[PDB]
Formats: structure tokens, C-alpha cells, sequence
């Protein structure tokens, strides 16, 4: 669909995340680390405030994984696609940081999620937080 600036910058760490932990597919874990390494987002604000840091969730990540052309796992293409019907559904035309991971938190499935249960946050929690920024004045 049509995405943010910010949602770009996403998608192009996103691609980066997994070319460094040695893996073909881009998946929902790169996505995520993709999310808090862009560091200024509502997503990473979001994540920032769960306790979670770039560092730790990259760790995380090799310990659930391991480590040609990146292509998207078919799960982070369900996720990108219901980041836009997350972000319709809070008024915005424009896919921004917050829908991609309100779209991964709606997926509640994939390495992503398992790696945010390892840290003891549940989805509702993401999505509670997420949803706190956003309506924060």
C-alpha cells in the first residue's frame, strides 16, 4: 500500500537485519528488530518504553534462529499486508512504524511473537503500549 517515511526506513533495516544474521528470507524477527533499530518511531518509542533494547532483542533473536536475494517469509508479507488494515482502522492512509507492529502483534504468530514471549511480553501489553503512545497528548 503507501507507507510512511519512517514505515521505509523500517522496511529497509528490516532487509538489512536479515542479510547480517545470514538469512535468504526476511522474517517477522527481522521485521521487529527492523522496528526498534529505527530508534525514533512511534514502534521503537513503544518498544523502548517495554524494556526492550536493540542489543537485547538482536541477542534474543540469534538465540531462537541461529545465523542471494532477500525475499519476504510469507508471514511478514501477511504482516505488512495487515499493517494497513491496522493503520485504517486508527484513521491513517499512510502506513506509519506503529501499524507494522500493531500488524505484528495481529499476526501473534512466527518467531517475532516467540521472541516477545521470551521477554515476557505478551501481545496485548505490545499492543496496549503501542495504542498508549498514540493516544498520548
Amino acid at each position: 500500500g503507501r507507507f510512511s517515511e519512517r514505515a521505509q526506513k523500517v522496511l529497509a533495516l528490516s532487509q538489512e537485519e536479515a542479510i547480517r544474521l545470514s538469512h535468504h528470507n526476511i522474517g517477522t524477527e527481522h521485521i521487529l528488530l527492523g522496528l526498534i533499530r529505527e530508534g525514533e518511531g512511534i514502534a521503537a518509542k513503544a518498544l523502548q518504553q517495554l524494556g526492550l533494547g536493540s542489543d537485547k532483542l538482536q541477542k534474543e533473536v540469534e538465540g531462537l534462529v541461529g545465523k542471494s536475494t532477500p525475499h519476504y517469509t510469507p508471514r511478514a508479507k501477511k504482516v505488512i499486508e495487515l499493517s494497513m488494515d491496522e493503520a485504517r482502522k486508527l484513521g491513517h492512509s499512510y502506513v506509519g512504524t506503529e501499524h507494522i507492529l500493531l500488524g505484528l502483534i495481529r499476526e501473534g504468530e512466527g518467531v517475532a511473537a516467540r521472541v516477545l514471549n521470551n521477554l515476557g511480553v505478551s501481545l496485548n501489553k505490545a499492543r496496549q503500549q503501542v495504542l498508549q503512545l498514540l493516544g498520548n497528548n
